[PDB]
């Protein structure tokens, strides 16, 4: 027995529920999703990566196939049109022979311009859910992505099926697996790019196989919020690491992040170990009922207290909040919700400190500590120039900031925090 | 000194030039070169990985900024509207500063929609040259992509200057240091995906750094031409390796392929040499004024002459060629330009056997040999099935096939077969 497979059944039958109930309150015959297709790159025969569309990823695990497309009512037998092209070229695998193949009744499609046979006769009242609308129009689609229907699926999306959070389970899994080995990488005084090429083996990702783009960043580039590039000299000196990285299974995201220091010993040091226990004691505090904007509220909170006793501002905690001066060191949000998207979709009619947590839902909490050059630099032009320890700055600026991440699923009785019960300290 | 340097400075005056005699022959002010923006996924806050218009890294090496716009007429000094945001989120390089800069009259733009003002008063004669129609369109821009203009630069294309010349020299030097660590890999032992990590480290790209995707093809798949997955467990034993892989430098691609036999003894050993042999001596019959349908023709007549002596087809090499089935064993064609794109453009008003080579111009020389079932099965359902050694076939069947590709510049008074020279078996 597959345990996936038998969480899967539950996950067809939660989808085909919420399609019933939404085509319903629209009135439509059901709707169709269209995986995608590839995208050429400009003037040449070349194509960017292929990335499915997620609202058709939603329903099975088929994330590298594009002409692909699943029509459904919610009742009946979800229909999947399989692209599975014949030619030389390229090798072709089985017919879908695994355990989501049972759910859908599918067809073969050899070409993608002989869809229009394989889909509904009267197409009118089928919503189209992809990002062609051109190819759906010629089809005959005429509901393109109506917002009723992509609010509801995305509001939904937000309470993980079981199938759901075992595969985000594994996905957690593997990217712990692949943290450690950047983590001992970094220790071996390898190259930003380096433990970037530690972290693909260790996962045995390609780069376009990870939820999104890594971040591994090395002394003053840990302050970078969204540094992209990967240098390929190791510093004369290793002082910070911070690694922002996830991987992917049947599509779903994981999305960790680490700060470390190089010595173990020291100021900076001291800063991480005290921003962990911020985060846990952060992640300690999610549970149903609980109001986003409490969590929000406290980190800013817990940042100030941070700021206070490490003398970096001399101000009191409450002071330093109360003149709103955190922002400049944490100048992001505390967590967001995630799944098939890194950056989860959900929400009353289209993260807000209003909305509250619930079961079901899957959670990041990042709080971070930075010392960023233009954020600083526009301190120093107000009043509260004159409250801040610039030579504690010029101290610590050298390692740039801190992040720390983790995935945690909001039971109804209780957190589950997968990235350190993976035991990634 | 810089020699890269030198020779750009007659780089910008060939294309001066080359502008100066399109703007006049189709009444033009001049031309602006979009280098494009950043593709958003559906439904998503994630973008699909930066791809330069080849048309505007064709003037400088700037192939990482979207957003970048070129103005020119060829006698004036070309503008550069170069994208350089600002904010704490991304790390701010500093101003344009290498050799290149020096060329181009520089505005510096920091925010997408505010390059209007910078650009022409009066558009309506500026050729576009750019993916974006739809924002051409708003700009006031009326002339998108005039097909006599892409045809210009691109007959043009295939005259590489001096400084293209030393960047494809470059690009071919990194992608050599990865096929020798990707070589090494495979006679290790080692998997399709692990092959492919060493060829990145070696190259020090990642993977969205390369100019296609990397071919890394064990056994039975290197009998699949367009392979792109990557097997992340080893085969229980190892036969053969095939290898298309190659690099960037400033935009400009490498694309070298090398088979291999895992011992170095046997008929597929023996095959690879002699089809090497064949190679080399297609490499060979390069030279300006030779019509590229002699050399196609005469690769498949090598190819027959190997099917027969390796007793692979029970007739004679003329024969084969005559009754048409060296076509099911080599079924691409056997080289294309090569440049700021993997294949090329170029050709009078918009590769065929009509064409010469002649000076100036980058080639691939690429034949192959494969057992492709498909292409096979075929070959089994004519009268020619009583005339190849089905057993000898799948004798061979186990190694997937063969292909060698090398880059070569054709100079007016020599070849210079850049891979080669680089010392790659
Ligand atoms: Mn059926
Ligand atoms: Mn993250
Ligand atoms: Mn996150
Ligand atoms: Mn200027
Ligand atoms: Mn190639
Ligand atoms: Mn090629």
């Amino acid at each position: 027995m597959n345990k996936l497979a038998v969480l899967y059944a539950e996950h067809i039958a939660t989808l085909q529920k919420r399609t019933r109930e939404i085509i319903e309150r629209e009135n439509l015959d059901g709707v169709v999703f269209h995986s995608g297709q590839a995208k050429r790159q400009f003037l040449d025969d070349m194509y960017y990566p292929f990335k499915v569309n997620p609202q058709f990823k939603a329903w099975l695990p088929v994330i590298d196939n594009p002409h692909c497309w699943i029509v459904a009512n919610g009742t009946d037998k979800p229909k999947l049109i399989f692209y599975r092209p014949v030619d030389f070229w390229h090798k072709v695998p089985d017919e879908p022979n695994e355990y989501w193949a049972d759910y859908f009744d599918i067809e073969l499609l050899v070409k993608p311009d002989q869809v229009e046979k394989l889909l509904p006769y009267d197409k009118a009242r089928f919503a189209y859910i992809g990002e062609y609308l051109e190819v759906a129009q010629a089809l005959g689609f005429e509901l393109m992505n109506p917002e009723p229907v992509m609010n509801f699926y995305h509001y939904h999306r937000a309470y993980k099926t079981q199938y759901e959070l075992a595969c985000m389970r594994e996905a957690n899994k593997i990217a712990v697996q692949g943290h450690k080995a950047a983590r001992d990488a970094f220790f071996q005084g390898k190259s930003e790019f380096e433990i970037q090429q530690a972290y693909l083996l260790a996962t045995q990702h390609s780069e376009n196989d990870n939820p999104y783009g890594n971040i591994v960043a090395l002394n003053e580039n840990c302050a970078i919020l969204h540094y992209t590039h990967f240098d390929r000299v190791a510093p004369a000196t290793h002082r910070s690491f911070l690694i922002d990285a996830g991987a992917n299974f049947n599509g779903y995201a994981a999305d960790i992040t680490r700060t470390y220091d190089f010595t173990g010993e020291g100021e900076f040091a001291e800063l991480v170990a005290t921003m962990k226990q911020h985060q846990i004691a952060l992640m300690n505090q999610l549970a149903p009922g609980k109001l986003y904007g409490e969590l929000h509220l406290d980190c800013h909170q817990r940042v100030a207290q941070t700021l206070s006793d490490f003398n970096i501002v001399d101000l009191s905690a409450d002071e330093i909040v109360a003149k709103g001066i955190t922002s400049t060191f944490f100048p992001h949000g505390l967590g967001h919700h995630i799944g098939l998207q890194v950056h989860d979709v959900g929400g009353f009619m289209a993260l807000r400190c209003t909305r509250k947590i619930e079961a079901n839902q899957v959670f990041t909490i990042e709080p971070g500590l930075y010392f960023i050059d233009s954020l600083l630099g526009d301190l120093a032009a107000t009043d509260n120039n004159q409250h801040i320890n610039w030579d504690k700055v010029a101290e610590l600026k050298p390692f740039g900031g801190i992040r720390i991440e983790d995935n945690i699923i909001v039971h109804e009785d209780s957190l589950e925090n997968m990235t350190r019960e993976l035991r990634l300290r």
